[PDB]
């Protein structure tokens, strides 16, 4: 009944799947539940000297469910180990989960406030639910007490959640996700001076286009001398290379201070060009570095791991910069080479309309690719990811000349979704491929951190290795830079 | 020694060989020699009644050779039987191949007017040869007469070749391609009173790019209020989706009269967007249809029929007509329907996320697909052609929705060449595909003739199906029309 016991049952399921999960899709360094599904990144933040990282966790079985907040921690944004359940569904306005939210430091104390929801009317996609914004509070990091209701939506509002909250001018703001009377997507703003009283003040951001129906967590935060929305629109039409995803997740730039209207002066773009970023949140790091950290999953999708009693990723940490036209440039943490293991260096590989087996492990790993795009003029040239020893699978990461795009296709990746992602060709002689490899993922940093790709992939070969192809004209490889990655676990 | 034996030793190595031709690749109702090599089509005309067809010809081998006029007859541009060989290589001049060029019906004389090709040194791509213009006769169709040398070109020009002729004004012109002393290529117009003396006119045209280096197989006519150059540029790089095979061949479209310049309104835009589409040549039909022949193949490609001692195919022939902005709308002869056998005709097939063998013999057959490109949201849709039976080889033409382009994929096609070709979606809610297939060729045109693609396959299947297939969406034919095509020998 009490939230402890509620906690106690949960930990003790997700401890007894755990020995049924299987290693070929669990990732070695990336965040995962021991056993069971998660979804979206919740409560970052930086707080007594430790990184924290909470997420949408249904510890029951691998499918959504019943949510908790699940909870990691690390020193470092990298060594992340699995701590007990934060959070349990256990009051009226919570009940049917603890939906997403933030993290805050109030004079010492770590105070998560999050979405409850309670399903009003079971009717499948035309159920009626309750959202309201609570609050909870810990004194040691690990056992947290909720302290009730804090924000009520007006009549007629029920999508009503993920709030994020940040301190400014000896006030708090708070930012959800909104679907209006109009049947629109919005981001409110709200302001608190104690964290329980809170007073509307501006409808922040909503999209020109009429059929995106919600935003999901929002994040509203400065950027050199702008303000940046993350966000999560729901309704947007895939439109050629444009929104793919079942649902969408992007940065708006723009200029802010407290009394003036949000005003964009870089509309919305997605946030990463792949099959699998969701629900970005941010933290700001120890030295001061803006931090994304994302569901490295989608909706909807076919998740060969749920055989294995587990589902759920989040993304690397990612820091966030604004060029000087105003759009993110993308990099993975400094911290996780603090992972890499046994180096390899190869400088100056051509081939043409062939194949090479580098003979590299394909399981955990790190590259540096530098292509040289004036003397690449082969139709289709670049890398097999993650590739069975007879090429028969593998995840394909190539330039395609005649689109003059960077492709990432899991068609022939394994289990579960076929097709391809891309991004367009950087305007530079070179581009550099910075790839992330894990049992189930492959991360993509194009050049500065000017775009990303982020997709899952289900191998079911019993080796990984890594080839180099070009099709109809050739590859100039400059250099790839290999590392093995350990398990941040231990 | 004399022409007349050297012809009779080639007819009878064409004939040596034919009994070696498997029927794997080898069309039903495209030309093609019995056996040996063929290349570019030559002496197109509507001749005392019938259509002649004479072609590049190397009959000792597979290979390019010794170069011979081939030559087919029909009565309708459709039932093509085979003649004897027309031109040997026997004069000084003509040493080493009877090159391209066409006819002219001159007071009831059908006259060849050829290049001419004598290598005066080996060196590779470095050999010096000599080119001129060449005139043959024939009193009964089949049986030509050499009447020597009647175009020779200026000091230091060495390519000079392709000469097309037509009659204007009570005298005849002449266009060649013309490497010129600043290694530029160009189209030369000339004009003769009476076929043996010629007088250089003008440079009809040459191109921004500096580095195209020869312009082969021009052909310049009148269409409705314009005059069309089609030609076969050497030299434009590939960039993006334009210029992708090794040679090109396109039209340009503006005004000219005799005395004029020809000032250019529409720019060298390619012919095909296919793989195989190399030297185009036209004719005037009976009712006065301006229609174009060319070499279904291209230089360097791989050549899997070469193991079946031939090689070297045409395309359909297809009718030229200007659009209202002065693009070339391009659509098979109708006299085709004339080889249609078993019809089939499905209505309203919807697939989303799923593959559908149609049964349907995939060796020689027409087909008409439609589709609903608003309700086709499928990453990529539609069919697979020439396939084996377990879906693992097929020729893949679809829609490509994050492209918005129509992709014609040979990777998986059989033995040769891998990649794809592709044109744009048009601007029309349906796509209609009109594919020709035979039993080593793919002909689609697009629409009303906006666009066409031509490529060569090689399936080594013993059963050849059709499959159509809808990923990551939805894919709507709104109707799908099948014949059978009958060997147009017999
Ligand atoms: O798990 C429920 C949570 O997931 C989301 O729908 C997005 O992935 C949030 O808007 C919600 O708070
Ligand atoms: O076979 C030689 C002939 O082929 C071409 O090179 C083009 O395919 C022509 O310019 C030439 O006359």
């Amino acid at each position: 009944g009490s939230m402890k016991n509620l906690i106690a049952e949960a930990n003790q399921a997700v401890e007894q799947f755990a020995g049924q999960v299987k290693a070929r899709y669990y990732p070695a360094y990336h965040i995962a539940a021991k056993s069971g599904w998660i979804n979206d990144p919740n409560g970052l933040i930086y707080f007594n000297n430790q990184y924290h990282v909470f997420f949408q966790h249904h510890p029951y079985n691998e499918q959504w469910g019943k949510i908790h907040w699940g909870h990691v921690v690390s020193d470092d944004l990298v060594h992340w180990r699995n701590l007990p359940i934060a959070l349990a569904p256990s009051q009226e306005y919570d009940k049917d989960g603890c939906f997403s939210g933030c993290a805050i430091d109030d004079n010492g104390v770590l105070t998560l406030i999050y979405t409850g929801h309670v399903v009003l009317k079971e009717a499948g996609d035309k159920s009626v639910f309750k959202q309201v914004q609570c609050l909870a509070t810990s004194k040691d990091g690990i056992h947290f007490e909720k302290q009730g209701v804090i924000v009520t939506p007006p009549e007629g509002i029920m999508h009503f959640r993920d709030p994020k909250v940040w301190r400014q001018d000896d006030q708090w703001y708070m930012v959800v996700g909104v679907n209006d009377h109009d049947n629109t997507g919005q981001v409110w703003l709200y302001h608190s001076q104690d964290l329980y009283h809170w007073q509307f003040v501006q409808v922040l951001a909503k999209m020109a286009d009429p059929n995106v129906y919600m935003l999901e967590c929002p994040d509203f935060f400065p950027l050199g001398d702008k303000y940046v929305l993350t966000c999560s629109p729901q309704g947007m039409k895939a439109n050629g290379y444009h929104y793919r995803n079942r649902y969408q997740s992007g940065y708006i730039v723009g200029d802010w201070q407290p009394g003036s209207a949000f005003t964009i002066t870089q509309d919305f773009t997605e946030l990463d060009f792949g099959h699998d970023y969701y629900a970005p949140q941010t933290l700001i790091s120890h030295d001061q570095r803006r931090i994304v950290i994302a569901w490295m999953d989608m909706w909807d999708s076919v998740m060969p791991s749920q055989a294995d009693k587990w589902a759920g990723v989040l993304t690397l940490p990612r820091t966030l910069m604004l060029s000087s036209n105003n759009k993110l440039l993308i990099n993975p943490i400094t911290e996780l080479k603090s992972l890499r293991g046994i180096q390899k260096k190869i400088t100056s590989i051509n081939l043409s309309n062939a194949i090479q087996d580098l003979q590299l492990d394909s399981m955990q790993c790190e590259l540096i690719l530098k292509i040289d795009l004036t003397n690449s003029d082969a139709e289709r040239a670049g890398i097999a990811l993650s590739a069975s020893p007879d090429g028969k699978q593998s995840t394909l990461l190539y330039v395609d000349n005649q689109a003059q795009r960077v492709i990432l296709d899991r068609t022939y990746s394994g289990e579960g979704m076929v097709g391809y992602r891309s991004v367009a060709l950087p305007a530079d002689k070179f581009l550099t491929l910075h790839i992330f490899i894990d049992h189930s993922s492959v991360e993509v940093f194009v050049n500065e951190g000017q775009a990303t790709l982020t997709s899952r992939i289900y191998p079911t070969s019993e080796k990984r290795t890594l080839f180099l192809f070009a099709e109809n004209g050739a590859l100039r490889v400059e250099q790839l830079d290999y590392w093995q990655i350990k398990n941040m676990r231990g």
